[PDB]
């Protein structure tokens, strides 16, 4: 019945906005969770990048990368919203600073050099996911070309759902060591673009750590996180919303709210 009255109350947030709304929500203490079209699949957006900030982390914990190496790229032409890397151009970043980026500033120039001299590409992304055991998730396309979030269309999506397990078992569990998982849980917790959406929806006390992704197009933008209440086992949301026109702006008021409405679902 509470899981009932969250789905009724997240369906018409849906209609409200004349749109899509799909929810994972674990509290890792009870194991309680709620969904709401968890099994659908959204498009990921900028969101990847919070995943491949844990996959250069990996890298670094089996000795195949040094998190203090240097990365130049001089001669690179920056994709746009590079506001990190294009300030370091003249001296390089260290692995270490150019993952966090990616992640607390969405850099795409970051995403990009990343992907291709580290990661193995799109490709190489999606087999670090299936490697932790998620199945739904897939990358395609690189940093700019992966926004189009045409309905339908199954390239760069996941579930809510793989979303949640996925980072409950990246920033909480066992894929990263305890020096490293701590690293990226700390990058989670300075992420600077999700104020307005899973941050929003709890108490100014709890310590969140998120990564967002807005596409630009139908409205589509999404938010998921670790949470630590006040003495209280961490919480994992995870927050992907669509809208029916290509010209309609994304919500992030709906993304806090369903947030609002998954936490008091798990509680």
């Amino acid at each position: 019945n509470k899981s009932d009255a969250a789905a009724k109350q997240i369906k018409k947030l849906e209609e409200d906005f004349d749109g899509r709304i799909g929810v994972f929500a674990i509290d890792t203490g009870s194991g309680n969770t709620f969904g709401y079209r968890s099994d659908e699949r959204f498009p990921l957006c900028s969101s990847f990048k919070g995943f491949l900030a844990a996959a250069v982390l990996e890298r670094v914990q089996q000795k195949k990368l040094d998190i203090n190496q240097k990365v130049k790229y001089e001669s690179r032409d920056l994709e746009y919203h590079s506001p990190i890397t294009t300030k370091y151009k003249g001296s390089g970043m260290t692995l270490g600073d150019m993952a966090s980026a990616a992640l607390q500033y969405s850099d795409n120039g970051a995403t990009n050099i990343i992907m291709e001299r580290f990661l193995g590409g799109p490709e190489g992304m999606t087999k670090f996911m299936r490697s932790i055991g998620d199945n739904e998730f897939r990358l395609d396309r690189w940093a700019l070309e992966l926004n189009t979030a045409i309905p339908g269309d199954k390239r760069d999506t996941s579930t809510p759902k793989a979303v949640a397990n996925s980072l409950n078992k990246l920033a909480l569990g066992n894929v990263l060591n305890a020096k490293v998982k701590a690293i990226y849980q700390n990058w989670l917790k300075g992420n600077t673009t999700g104020d307005a959406r899973i941050r929003a929806s709890v108490p100014a006390d709890w310590v969140v750590g998120d990564k967002t992704g807005s596409c630009g197009a139908y409205g589509t933008a999404n938010d998921y996180a670790v949470i630590w209440p006040k003495n209280r086992a961490p919480l994992i949301v995870s927050i992907y919303t669509t809208r029916k026109s290509k010209d309609d702006k994304h919500s992030d008021k709906t993304i806090a709210e369903a947030s609002r409405i998954a936490i008091q679902a798990i509680d």
